[PDB]
């Protein structure tokens, strides 16, 4: 690698180690925000569009309630979300601005990004062109270049963890399942689609499987379906580790060559994970008319910008139920956040 990048990474460490070592606590409250609307909805959590009160500046709050995340044994991913949100800093990664606990709720307030998800986009599109897709995943490999060099295995790639920003750029939202690992991990996680075979089969994986996921969202960006569906979850799981995948037509050949190489069932074989790193990704022909400086410095026209009537839209973003954001009058699960 040009001494260049070496550095770079060198100083990210340097930065993410310092407040990882030294987490913010406690950076605002409840009551300095305005209640918008609901954004997204979940098992333990949501996300809702707030207004801080003294600013006007608009933030997604995710809340996520702590009863709940004990009974679905989240405690562990739910420590690991802000632990490292709170330390990282890369262009395509969603910047959490305060993070603070009630007796009832956990709750990270991040940047809004009012362009709403890649998912909607491509439903609604069908399909990205292969320039549109490669500049997405041309910031994917870069963001986990930095994760990963953070000991950082991100484990949720999908579309629907990816906003489109004002710019027509990505933000990585999500970090529920991200884990800062140095070797192996065992945890089972994810999404079913998005699942490499070592995570299937119930080894002890590494970052190798954020590569896997690579492979599956370029091919779910370029044909407009992922490479392994079906009703059930185990009948994605037999497709998933046969070692087949079957190529739309109007791939390219250098579009299959990298995807067999990411979609690689022998982790031990996989793009990614051999001994040039991310390098053998980088300068894959499929990446030959990408340039990586001008991605990482967002220099490039993006394929389309969301519409989007200014900070505070929420047209991108779909209905929900409005429930209340209540707070016990005592004290729950204590000792489990201690550390939030």
């Amino acid at each position: 690698e040009q001494e260049s990048v070496k550095e770079f990474l060198a100083k990210a460490k340097e930065e993410f180690l310092k407040k990882w070592e030294s987490p913010s606590q406690n950076t605002a409250q409840l009551d300095h925000f305005d209640r918008i609307k609901t954004l997204g909805t979940g098992s333990f959590g949501r996300v809702m569009l707030v207004k801080h009160k003294e600013t006007g500046n608009h933030y997604a709050m995710k809340i996520l309630d702590k009863q709940k995340v004990v009974k679905l044994k989240q405690i562990e991913h739910t420590l690991n979300e802000k632990r490292i949100l709170q330390a990282v800093n890369f262009p395509f990664l969603v910047k959490l601005e305060f993070s603070f606990k009630d007796n009832s709720n956990l709750y990270m307030v991040m940047e809004y990004v009012p362009g709403g998800e890649m998912f909607s986009h491509l439903r609604r599109i069908g399909r990205f062109s292969e320039p549109h897709a490669r500049f997405y995943a041309a910031q994917i490999v870069l963001t986990f270049e930095y994760l990963h060099s953070l000991d950082l295995i991100y484990r949720d790639l999908k579309p629907e963890n990816l906003l489109i920003d004002q710019q027509g750029y990505i933000q990585v939202t999500d970090f529920g399942f991200a884990k800062r690992v140095k070797g192996r991990t065992w945890t089972l996680c994810g999404t079913p689609e998005y699942l490499a075979p070592e995570i299937i089969l119930s080894k002890g994986y590494n970052k190798a499987v954020d590569w896997w996921a690579l492979g599956v969202l370029i091919y779910e960006m370029a044909a407009g379906y992922p490479p392994f569906f079906a009703d059930q979850p185990i009948q994605i799981y037999e497709k998933i580790v046969s070692g087949k995948v079957r190529f739309p037509s109007h791939f390219s050949s250098d579009l299959k060559d990298l995807l067999r190489n990411l979609l690689q069932v022998d982790l031990t074989k996989r793009f990614g994970n051999l001994k040039n790193g991310v390098n053998d990704i980088k300068n894959h022909k499929w990446f030959a008319t990408t340039d990586w400086i001008a991605i990482y410095q967002r220099k490039v026209e993006a394929p389309f910008i969301p519409k989007f009537k200014g900070p505070g839209d929420t047209s991108n973003f779909d209905d929900y139920e409005e429930e209340e954001i209540r707070v016990s009058i005592n004290e729950k699960c204590g000792k489990e956040f201690t550390e939030f």
